[PDB]
């Protein structure tokens, strides 16, 4: 899984690879050359008093030092650029995915969980660092070592692979409790983020009910489970660091002693024993260094594992099924077939829906608050599918049309307004991009909206913060009915619309509705009925199941709940 | 000023800081045997080859290794425990702030930086990080161990002060740009994670008008800029290692070649020599292995001085002058006298404002969307304090009262309700600890939001999931005015809050507020201008100016712009 993804990123890049491989060679081999210094040392020059050859010999092995840092700096550069690359991708696939999921899964998850869940790639970064990536080719390199180890002394070299022995089965012991400490502390992090951006988000409420000393206090049991979780994973590090602190420096006192043994009984002679405590520096300080890095390699595993949860769930296009060619415009009758859905596992909110809207008119939704209309609106632009029945267009199944297309041809004002950080050219112009300033300013005067825009500095180029509160309510409402309009959509559906803007406004828009290109399906969801005297069709909503359907002459005709709602409103 | 916090922060532990310092102390002890002992292994062991020496000798100084191993263990225990207290006052200092400053600061700063701030306190959890403590302590007491370096050898000592000096040089020549570059990187991360939140939080509408590429390509654009900072510290910390590593081999060579001419000399045997090199493991290891870790004291004092930033920032009480304490009850007349007010210089929000509200009465203020009326409730609750004039309620001014009595008799209502994770009980109980059950059911009753209550699987307890996604508006908007009846506060302010409700919850309300005790003062900002006309007096806000005001028969009389909105809406 994420092994073939690490994979498919190298497999374009091989040059650097091969680079980093063919000078790793050199390193290990001129630092394997470099250790052979004490021995000369201690065999040659102090025994038999040489100075001018003690000169020459420090000079070479100084030159072999420096290429060997040379070559160290190339492979480090090498392998830095190529761990920016592998981290690039992996951020880009995984934000480029959880742009895509169904709208349940941001139901179910909070804010904080996702944010947690992206920023931990940091953790990522640093494993793949350079620093950090350079230690374990340093240890496929020990081969050499070893092989290097067990030619000079046999007997010496059945001591250090018994180290490695060691570390192995410590490294295996210590790593399953790790990672599932590893584990523990991200997803208690996780949980104290989320009720982090929640108190951001409601500091107005919080400061005028006085309730920052309560919400202090609730954060302390999130930080102290925070502080539980790191202190047990803390030991965890301890035990391992002692343990492994334990073979590797007794391994060194027993290597010793055997050499002297060895040296005593006229094996190998002290300046081979020497050599071989150097050298060893290449075979079991990779290893140790390795070792010692386990802490931070397991939290990138976990991190990983927890973007790869993210990543196996489905987009919202893989679980559309397939999508009929033959269908480009959504031009016809909007059609539900005893329509029923729930949010999730609870109460059903739509109960055996029926709708027939004429293809090229206005209709009417209306209820009380929590009765299905924004439901109903998002059944038919297909953000959650209906449990039972079906929903037609043109006597096509809504399944059956390519996703792009609903979201292209219908347009939403949603209850809310979201104004997205930047120009209001910017803001206007969202998704379609690439259009005409002329079409732009067209909608914004139909919108009733060029006028506002025209009076602030920068005109369509004023920055706008994250949800602009340098705009007023209206302003804001206004702004998303000219970008809705700007798409030119087969299907119009206004949530709510028509809540904040005056009489002038509301007949503006009213008289821009009626006449954008003909038979083109508007639906308004309007709470106030006074402005919805004057549509086609009204429909009726009394928890989630329609009523009482027809226009408004004969809905008051007929005395009912409509009748009730009327009197009572006006 | 941040040291100053640490060191106040271990006061209370002098019993803890002394036994690590007196475990670190003999943990040296015991570790510079290691170099007698390869001492007595080339000077006396092997030149006379004695067999059961050797092993007596061997087995002690492995007896010795043992217990350095233990007191490190006992040592690092301690040390992560220190550090686990440190780093949770330290942020539960920062989180507890962050949550008392003013109003404004939320509105010029984005969530994402932020959060972005809180989790990168992290890095300062990774420095602390228990083992990292260890490895200055055991620099710090790196001077014992030189200073018999200096006994042993003259020479040998002068060039391992060499190598400390070129490392100190090297240490403050790559510590300036190190912060600088760490700056630059954590200033991007927080902008990338901002922008996520912001993408994150208007999912709907990015995925309503097909806006997934235009958000992933910035998306995109703010990672390439992150990851370029990242690729300049990289790379400053290449050749930062790079340094250390010629400085340190060299110097390891040129021990070993002088080492080598005094015993030509005759200076010191070659038993002697090897002690001294396996000796500076504990005067320049310590110092090289602190110098390694640079990218994680640097970035922990980023960290820090970003926390800092945030910290210095006046809390709400500061600002506010000496607050009288012989006002207890806000009871009496609201008078606006010439209150101007404006987001940030930008503009004249409101001018030159002339209210008075009777004592113990009801009344409403009308107007356009932008006008200003939930300003004038903020500016009510001192959530912002006027540039220009004064809010004076029963003849003593505003600022001159208490906060918390100010935000504890007022009750505000917002537009939007904001409903905290957690039970029902919980959120109708802000603010308050406890109460009763008697007066929670009974505001509930109150506000006709105990009928649905008991709908629900879990009367009083059903969890309500982030904001309240299983309620509806009206719900929601009941749940605030209850919550807000509940305070059982002086001052009563509706914003809106009748907008989504139908004709018996709204009769129930009304008729609710009408059983006060005569002595809360009403403010209702209503914007469907016939929920009114039943009210003491009424005030028409057009743009930030108060150009109508009275009764409503009265408003009508006048035949003013209230009667052309009156005359339009109906
Ligand atoms: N994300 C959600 N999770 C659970 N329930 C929901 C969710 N969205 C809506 N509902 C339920 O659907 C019903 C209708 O909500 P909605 O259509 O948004 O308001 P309205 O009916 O006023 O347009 C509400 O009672 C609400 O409880
Ligand atoms: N946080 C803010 N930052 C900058 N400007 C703001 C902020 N809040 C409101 N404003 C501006 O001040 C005015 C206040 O209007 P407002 O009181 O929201 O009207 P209403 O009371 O009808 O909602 C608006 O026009 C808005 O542009
Ligand atoms: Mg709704
Ligand atoms: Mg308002």
């Amino acid at each position: 899984n994420m092994m073939v993804k690490f994979a498919g990123f190298l497999k374009p890049l091989k040059k650097t690879v091969l680079a980093i491989f063919l000078a790793s060679l050199l390193y290990t081999a001129l630092g394997i050359a470099g250790s052979f210094y004490i021995k000369f040392l201690f065999d040659d020059l102090i025994k038999f008093e040489k100075l001018n050859d003690l000169h020459i010999i420090s000079a070479g092995f100084a030159v072999i030092f420096l290429l060997q840092i040379f070559l160290n700096y190339y492979r480090s550069i090498l392998v830095t650029k190529l761990g920016m690359s592998i981290d690039k991708s992996i951020m880009m696939e995984y934000y480029s995915h959880v742009l895509k999921l169904p709208m349940n899964f941001f139901n179910s998850r909070k804010v904080g969980e996702i944010i947690s869940r992206f920023m931990d790639a940091s953790k990522i970064r640093q494993a793949i660092s350079g620093a950090t990536l350079t230690i374990m080719i340093d240890t496929i390199m020990a081969v050499i070592g070893g092989i290097l180890l067990y030619i000079q002394n046999s007997s010496l070299f059945f001591i250090s692979f018994i180290i490695i022995l060691l570390y192995g089965i410590i490294v295996t012991v210590f790593n399953k409790p790790i990672q599932n400490a590893n584990r523990q502390i991200m997803e208690d992090n996780a949980k104290l983020t989320s009720a982090l951006v929640e108190s951001v988000k409601g500091i107005e409420t919080i400061k005028s009910f006085g309730a920052e000393e309560q919400t202090e206090k609730s954060t302390r049991d999130k930080i102290e489970t925070v502080m539980k979780s790191s202190f047990k994973e803390g030991m965890l590090y301890i035990n391992l660091s002692s343990l492994t602190g334990i073979v590797a420096g007794l391994g060194g006192i027993v290597i010793l002693w055997a050499g002297a043994y060895n040296v005593i009984k006229g094996n190998m002679s002290g300046g081979q024993l020497l050599a071989f405590n150097a050298l060893l520096a290449y075979f079991l300080t990779p290893v140790k260094n390795l070792i010692d890095l386990q802490p931070l390699i397991q939290t990138a595993v976990v991190a990983s594992n927890r973007l790869g949860e993210i990543l196996e769930l489905a987009t919202e296009k893989e679980l559309r099924e397939d999508s009929d060619d033959f269908v480009i415009s959504l031009k016809g009758d909007i059609e539900f077939r005893n329509v029923d859905f729930r949010y999730g596992l609870r109460k059903p909110v739509l109960k055996n829906i029926n709708l027939t809207i004429p293809k090229g008119k206005t209709v009417a939704i209306v209820g009380e608050s929590g009765s299905g209309k924004t439901t109903l609106a998002k059944l038919l632009m297909n953000f959650y599918s209906p449990e039972k029945g079906d929903i037609l267009i043109n006597g096509h199944s809504i399944k059956n049309i390519s996703l792009e297309l609903i979201r292209k041809k219908i347009a939403f004002v949603s209850q809310d307004v979201f104004i997205f950080s930047g120009t209001v050219k910017e803001n206007l112009a969202l998704g379609n991009e690439n259009v005409d300033m002329d079409e732009i300013i067209k909608a914004a005067k139909m919108a009733n909206a060029h006028d506002f825009i025209e009076k602030l500095p920068l005109k369509y180029d004023t920055f706008l913060n994250e949800s602009g509160a340098n705009l007023s309510e209206g302003q804001k409402q206004r702004l998303a009915i000219a970008r809705a309009l700007l798409k030119k959509p087969d299907i119009l559906i206004l949530d709510e619309a028509t809540s904040n803007l005056d009489s002038i406004t509301e007949n503006h828009i009213k008289d821009a509705i009626y006449g954008l290109e003909d038979d083109v399906t508007v639906i308004i969801i309007a709470h106030r009925l006074s402005t919805i005297v004057n549509l086609d069709k009204i429909y009726l909503l009394k928890d989630g199941e329609i009523v009482e359907s027809g226009s408004h002459t004969e809905l008051i005709a007929l005395k009912g709940a409509y009748f009730k709602m009327w009197k009572q409103t006006e």
